[PDB]
RNA sequence: CUCUCCUCGGCUUG
RNA sequence: CAAGCCGAGGAGAG
């Protein structure tokens, strides 16, 4: 209900009706400022008998929910009507009625965007920006290129230009709401010189139509005393050992290569080799040549294994391979569980090649002689920190992959010194279904976060999920285990580490170029500060001139870009689908039907006798609903689906080859919307009757 | 510009 | 809780 001086100085120009940005360090009370400004605004508008409505825009669901239940509601509920929305609520069915019924709204941006689109073209009630008096935008550094924020603000700018034109013509001009942007750092984008940094800052200030940036400039000592920085630290590891396991893997890779007469220029264990193998597999699949597709797939797996070993334990790589080969065997035998049998020689060669050295690999992976230097350094760091504390320490470890989070959690649990010192660890990952690994659910995220808040969990092992938008208590140790993304993320993760006598550690090796990337980000930071300091002291007139120029340019460039998006012949029966591996006719483009313009199915009797059903592994670890579909050759095709009480198969296009009847330059597409032909809706007149 | 990794949102069938 | 659809951003390699 009250503010501190360094908050009030940045707040004032907004209390006067100017639209601005506010950059403040992580954890220094931006949300408080937002609430206070909201209250003052509403009161001040109520004095003069005017309409006052405030809308708050976020980009995450959890963030809306949390800010409503915890910050905005318990301070203004006593005077005003508050509501919060998202896609997880049912309140979204009538957004206008919500608009008129409540004063303060909290929401994700795409809701508003959809309503605006409805008004623009649809037949629905629709909403317009004029209906609001104040718009707050959290994490305003996302207002760029094609983000949803920027579409909204483009509408705003177009209205402003239209008002400028009306000013000399008929009056009055349409009124527009005040804008308030909050952030921690606007960043530098892709900048290589100071001038480009200035340019970027001005672009951000233009997209939001801001009067100033308004950073803290006076009470630096108080702020520094309140929020104190950690001590930055590097840790480097060097090795010239760990030979046997890696050498055996390399030998197997070479043996596989000499069986198909394919040697690339790139070396083993890099992204270049992975790219080469993917290209090779794609081409073989297109041509229909087996014995090259499969070898390429297996080579990709082995390269992944090497990459894994480079970062974590050997046994993780061993398991990566074991799982794959076990599954392949199970698929082949579930196939052969049916009724003379003809095998494939190359598949057998690969299977035997793995199973002949399995035991030797398992034996080599278990050897404390050569574990990993990075893991050793990490253990030392953790133990030092947690022993020095006397049970008063929390910590975060930022990793790159999901599998690495799981693996580090297991590695920590298998050793007893950690448990001795008071270490309780848990993993945290994202929720999207495109990452080789089954995601975590929002509910589980919430639970993990809560238990970290209370104290049941001491340290987290996370991907970039935890950089922004999560309510996390102050930590004593932040560690980056071979990860460097950008300057904004660096600022955020470093601001995690409050709780005085804290440190910020980066662990890595000597060969990679991670250290240099960190150093370059450190340079970019001071570039940014200098540019901001200049833009603050620019003369108002030229400032406005540049801002206007940039806005016009933005609108015009978007116009030109949209001109071309206007632009696919429909010939369903024309194409046929072939299996990648066992190239053979599977179906024609006339039997494929579409449910609700989303789900691609095939309901024909002769297709039911072409595939096999497996069980659901996600549910395996009861019942089985969406079981996987495989061909006889062992290639996956899709899954099972239920509609109107009927069981149906759903197909994934990335598993097939498309063959036309005109010229037959075969192709792959990776998703349905790229295939230029159309399909018909479902009809019960067919398939029976 | 391509490929991979990572994150987010809106929406359907059960 | 499972499956599917569409869009957006960031990093790296080539
Ligand atoms: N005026 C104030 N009076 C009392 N406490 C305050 C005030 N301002 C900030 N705080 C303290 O700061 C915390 C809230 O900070 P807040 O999380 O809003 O910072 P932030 O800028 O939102 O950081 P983040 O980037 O995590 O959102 C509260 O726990 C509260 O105790
Ligand atoms: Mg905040
Ligand atoms: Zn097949």
């Amino acid at each position: 209900l009250q503010l501190r001086p360094y908050q009030m100085e940045v707040a004032q120009p907004a209390l006067d009706g100017k639209n601005i940005i506010i950059c403040l360090p992580t954890g220094s009370g931006k949300t408080r400022v937002a609430v206070y400004i909201t209250k003052d605004h509403l009161d001040k508008k109520k004095q003069a008998s005017e309409s006052g409505k405030v809308i708050v825009l976020v980009n995450k669901v959890m963030l809306a929910e949390q800010l409503f239940r915890k910050e905005f509601n318990p301070y203004l509920k006593k005077w005003y009507r508050i509501i919060g929305l998202s896609g997880d609520t049912q309140l979204k069915i009538s957004f206008p009625e919500v608009v008129k019924s409540y004063d303060v709204i909290i929401s994700t941006a795409q809701i508003l965007e959809n309503s605006l689109l409805n008004l623009e073209s649809g037949d629905d009630d629709g909403v317009q920006l004029s209906d609001f008096s104040l718009i707050i935008i959290d994490e305003c550094h996302h207002t760029n290129k094609e983000a949803v924020y920027n579409n909204i603000m483009r509408r705003y700018l177009k209205q402003k230009l239209r008002n400028n034109d009306l000013k000399k013509q008929n009056k009055p001009a349409i009124p527009l709401p005040q804008i308030l942007g909050l952030t921690a750092s606007p960043g530098v984008g892709a900048a290589k010189k100071q001038s480009e940094a200035e340019k970027h800052i001005l672009n951000i200030c233009a997209n939001l139509d801001a009067f100033t940036i308004k950073t803290v400039k006076e009470n630096l000592g108080q702020l520094k005393h309140q929020i104190k920085e950690p001590c930055k630290k590097f840790v480097i590891a060097d090795d010239t050992r760990e030979n046997p396991f890696k050498e055996k893997l390399l030998e197997i890779m070479a043996s596989i290569q000499t069986y198909c007469q394919k040697s690339p220029m790139s070396d083993f264990g890099t992204q270049h080799y992975e790219q080469w193998a993917i290209q090779m597999e794609k081409k073989a699949a297109k041509d229909g040549n087996r014995k090259d597709r499969v070898c390429a797939e297996h080579l990709r797996k082995y390269n992944e294994a090497l990459q894994i070993n480079d970062t974590i334990r050997m046994i993780d790589a061993y398991s990566h391979l074991e799982t794959f080969y076990t599954d392949e065997k199970e698929k082949k035998f579930a196939v052969l569980n049916d009724s003379s049998l003809k095998l494939d020689e190359t598949d057998e060669f690969l299977m035997n090649l793995f199973f002949d050295n399995k035991k030797m690999l398992k034996k080599l992976a278990e050897n404390p002689k050569y574990e990993n230097e990075k893991l050793i350094k990490l253990r030392n760091t953790i133990l030092e920190q947690f022993t020095r504390s006397e049970e008063s320490s929390r910590g975060i470890i930022f990793t790159k992959t999901r599998q690495s989070t799981y693996a580090l959690s297991q590695w920590i649990m298998e050793n007893a010194k950690f448990a001795e010192v008071g270490v309780k660890a848990h993993h945290l990952i994202g929720a999207g279904h495109s990452s080789e690994v089954k995601p975590m659910t929002q509910t589980e995220q919430k639970e993990v976060i809560s238990k970290f808040r209370t104290g049941e969990i001491n340290l987290l092992i996370a991907t970039t999920v935890a950089e922004e938008g999560l309510d996390i208590k102050e930590c004593n140790i932040v560690i980056r285990y071979g990860l460097v993304t950008n300057e904004i993320a660096m600022v955020q993760a470093r601001g995690r580490a409050r709780a005085d006598e804290s440190t910020y550690v980066l662990v890595t090796s000597s060969g990679s170029g991670v250290t240099e990337r960190e150093i370059v980000n450190d340079f970019r930071e001071k570039m940014k500060y200098k540019a901001i300091n200049r833009v603050q002291n620019m003369k108002p007139e030229e400032y406005a001139h540049k801002i206007l120029e940039l806005q016009v340019q933005s609108i015009l460039e978007k116009k030109m870009k949209v001109k071309r998006s206007i632009a696919y012949n429909d010939n369903p029966s024309l194409i046929t689908l072939l299996c990648k591996n066992c190239s053979m006719l599977v179906c024609s483009g006339e039997n494929i039907h579409v449910i609700e313009k989303m789900h691609h199915v095939n309901m024909t009797p002769e297709f039911k006798g072409l595939y096999i059903v497996r069980e659901n592994k996600a549910l395996q670890k009861d019942y089985q609903t969406n079981g996987e579909i495989i061909c006889k050759c062992g290639q996956a095709w899709g899954t099972m689906m239920v509609h109107k009480g009927l069981d149906l198969p759903c197909l994934k296009i990335r598993n097939f080859v498309v063959n036309f009847k005109n010229n037959s330059p075969k192709k792959q597409y990776k998703k349905w919307v790229e295939l230029p032909i159309r399909f018909p809706d479902l009809d019960y007149s067919e398939y029976c009757l």
